[PDB]
């Protein structure tokens, strides 16, 4: 019993986690085989990020100019590109530390546990959720860029953020491990912020089916709703409409329970249109979104 | 920017673990030189769990009647006591892996992280507050028991949590590992039942500073209040009375943002009175206790 917002084991990150100057900006790198992957914008002064021009920038630099540090030793750079806003760099050592691993991008929705780090060290995990909007409501400060967002299954670690900016309104933005930015998003400094926000529907059933499975039980009601009936009232509240492929992954927490998909939603709407009532489930006061119907099969079954 | 529940990076703890069996009895177990730790539990069936004598159930096994496993390989036990409700058996081969570190009994309303472990593998990490009344509010299943709660310090890793049990409100229980239960648990299947809990005031502080800091000012207000009297109100929303300790503790949050302690206090006193307001804080909308003034100071400031 309990149910806890669990990041996955960060041994495996820890492990790949190297410290990356060029000039004065130092932040982390990836380190994977003979490769260090970070953020591109490491090749810039402040100047130039208010315009930068990253093939220019990247051409007047040499490996000499960057410095690799695993703890105690420096690895040699041997080159140098980009690929999308993501800068690789080979050294002359592969890492033996290095995991299995894949390069996956998420979509929004899915959570994953970003490792924060900081000169290349590691300060600690916590488990994140891709928003709507494709930031991230991580908690980051000055050096944080280069950290990653990751899940694991087995042995195979899947990398899937790696952490580049902060937007004004404190919630943050990165790429995929190829560099591909999530959300409307560009690495310059310039005029920039996160769209409006909604709630992930299919993660607010997959918690309430948590808490049912951990003994919650006041929200149920006798009510019933269609699908379309019931986006319709999600619509009005800012949730994301609920698909029919939502349900089919509904499916396995209905069973656990008894509780149909369309009953829970019933007792959603409620809850919306009515409020908790002064009342908490699983120790909110709000509807949490941050996990996936996987993440809660996961914990309540190992 | 940003707050989050976060846990310390669990790779030197992954390291430890093991799988301990004894009969048909499995938990997981913390290999520390060549020493794995575990609770005595697993020497027990189920009917002996009522009114266990471990000592002459212990007298009754041998060596090789525990089989420790570490990934796929086998360590040999050539020797194993017990201490309180931790039993330690000596296995002929030190953790290669074995990080720097101690053995800690910490305080109600301190903070750790919890290695959640299943048959020696571990399956996630989170962040627990050990509350007022000694048990803590973890997500824990059938074969969870010998997964370890820690904190690190420099390059140090400070133990202080073993996990025995979960009681019928769903709440947790264990030891440190010395095998001496926080509060006053034991490791018999009886009637035992997790006392009134109380709020961790010091830690709604230091909160309330991260907020602060984060860059959030409305839940202020202009004015004070004495020590004393913050305690008179505060207890009567089921609060754990603050200290002078605990004021001298919030020092440094409270020069850094330029509030005093008890002007913070005076805030909290009115967030009781008032609630929100349909506001959130650090997203919350309730008022977080699992945070102490080191945990804000580590998360604000980027302590690696
Ligand atoms: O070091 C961080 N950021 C750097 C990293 C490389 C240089 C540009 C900058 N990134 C941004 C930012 C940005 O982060 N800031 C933060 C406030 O000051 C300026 C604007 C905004 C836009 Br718009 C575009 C970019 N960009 O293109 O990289 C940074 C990261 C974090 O998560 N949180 C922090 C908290 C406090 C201070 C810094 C950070
Ligand atoms: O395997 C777990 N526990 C076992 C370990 C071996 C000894 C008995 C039992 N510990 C207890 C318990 C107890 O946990 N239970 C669990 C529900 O059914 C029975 C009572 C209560 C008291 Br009172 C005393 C003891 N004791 O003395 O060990 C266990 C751990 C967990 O965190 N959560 C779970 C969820 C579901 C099922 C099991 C667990």
């Amino acid at each position: 019993s309990g149910f806890r917002k669990m990041a996955f084991p960060s041994g495996k990150v820890e492990g790949c986690m190297v410290q990356v100057t060029c000039g004065t900006t130092t932040l982390n790198g990836l380190w994977l085989d003979d490769v260090v992957y970070c953020p591109r914008h490491v090749i810039c002064t402040s100047e130039d990020m208010l315009n930068p021009n990253y093939e220019d920038l990247l051409i007047r630099k040499s490996n000499h100019n960057f410095l690799v540090q695993a703890g105690n030793v420096q690895l040699r750079v041997i080159g140098h590109s980009m690929q999308n806003c993501v800068l690789k760099l080979k050294v002359d050592t592969a890492n033996p530390k290095t995991p299995k691993y894949k390069f996956v991008r998420i979509q929004p929705g899915q959570t994953f546990s970003v490792l924060a780090c900081y000169n290349g060290s590691p300060s600690g995990v916590y488990q994140c959720a891709m928003r709507p909007n494709f930031t991230i409501k991580g908690s980051f400060l000055n050096g944080s860029c280069g950290s990653v967002g990751f899940n694991i299954d087995y042995d195979c670690v899947s990398f899937c953020y790696m952490h580049h900016m902060e937007l004004p309104t404190g919630v943050h933005a990165g790429t995929d491990l190829e560099g591909n930015f999530y959300g409307p998003f560009v690495d310059r400094q310039t005029a920039q912020a996160a769209g409006t926000d909604t709630t992930i529907t299919v993660n607010v059933l997959a918690w309430l089916y948590a808490a049912v499975i951990n003994g919650d039980r006041w929200f149920l009601n006798r009510f019933t709703t269609t699908l379309n009936d019931f986006n319709l009232v999600a619509m009005k509240y800012n949730y994301e409409p609920l698909t029919q492929d939502h349900v089919d992954i509904l499916g396995p927490l209905s069973a656990q329970t008894g509780i149909a998909v369309l009953d829970m939603c019933a007792s959603l709407k409620e809850l919306l249109q009515n409020g908790m009532n002064g009342r908490t489930i699983l120790g909110s006061a709000l509807l949490e979104d941050e996990f996936t119907p996987f993440d809660v099969v996961r914990q309540c079954s190992g």
